[PDB]
């Protein structure tokens, strides 16, 4: 099965929809049918019913709604790599782009055991906790375990980050990504955008409201961020197909993104 088709149906676009009729084509020794069939994205695939499949392929649909039943009651395990790349993707973009929207003088990062920053060259004091650091980088990780019940009043400065560290309750100053309500009060969804600094370059367009470059201040997306778009979308798919979901302090803004151009 190709990567996309890996994704819960409801991410297939309407590429992957195509991949998918010509995969099961050949996996069940199916009659062709024209790649055209069904010109929609996964979200639409889903609200047809058995019926307009049989209409739409006469010799196959009813395997093909059935196929597709099958493929959403058990669902496709993920590849470990290919997700583990796609949120540490996730996580440099989140990061770095609340470091530039609000200038946090200390990123606390707590629960991580390897003492490795996800943003690198941002200008913060990075600082690490976690409750069993690696042996070999303990020396620069202080041994904690955070609980908001003995910490709330502590890591006021700055921001802290909560990769994948999941704790009683998270601080309002807190960036932080859940594996799958009461842990959340003190912040907000992170709905998807993304950003990028990097130069422009030219050499299908993409309107797209979530893409913050500079190109897209006058809605002409450059060829480079169009693609860096879409492969960064991918990622973030994957990571949400896997059942992550990501929250923030309150108050970030993207236009506070946006003000950097
Ligand atoms: N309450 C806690 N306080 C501090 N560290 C914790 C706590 N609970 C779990 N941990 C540590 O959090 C880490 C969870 C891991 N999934 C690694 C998350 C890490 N941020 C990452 O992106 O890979 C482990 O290293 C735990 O030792
Ligand atoms: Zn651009």
């Amino acid at each position: 099965l190709p990567a996309h088709l890996r994704l819960q149906p409801i991410y297939w676009s309407r590429d992957d929809v195509a991949q998918w009729l010509k995969w099961a084509e050949n996996e069940f020794s199916l009659r062709p049918i024209d790649s055209n069939t069904f010109e929609m994205n996964g979200k639409a695939l889903l609200l047809l019913t058995k019926e307009d499949f049989r209409y739409r392929s006469p010799h196959s649909g009813d395997e093909l709604y059935e196929l597709l039943q099958h493929i959403l009651a058990q669902p496709a395990a993920g590849d470990e790599l290919k997700i583990n790349a796609a949120c540490r993707k996730v996580q440099h973009m989140v990061v770095k782009a609340a470091l530039l929207a609000d200038k946090f003088p200390v990123l606390h990062d707590i629960g991580n055991p390897k003492a490795i920053k996800c943003v690198p060259q941002a200008d913060v004091e990075w600082k690490f906790y976690d409750a069993q650091p690696c042996s070999d980088k303990a020396y620069k990780i202080e041994e904690l375990f955070y609980s908001y019940a003995t910490h709330s009043d502590k890591f006021t400065d700055g921001v802290c980050l909560f990769w994948n560290c999941n704790v009683d309750r998270y601080p309002a100053n807190s960036i932080v990504c859940r594996f799958d309500k009461s842990a959340f009060v003190n912040l907000k969804q992170l709905p998807f955008f993304y950003y990028s600094d990097s130069p422009c370059e030219s050499h299908v367009p993409l309107k797209s409201a979530t893409c913050i470059t500079r190109c897209n201040l006058g809605g002409a997306v450059c060829r480079h961020h169009a693609n860096e778009y879409r492969l960064y979308l991918d990622a973030y798919n994957m990571m949400i197909s896997a059942g992550f979901s990501l929250w923030v302090y309150k108050q970030f803004d993207t236009y506070n993104l946006w003000n950097t151009f």
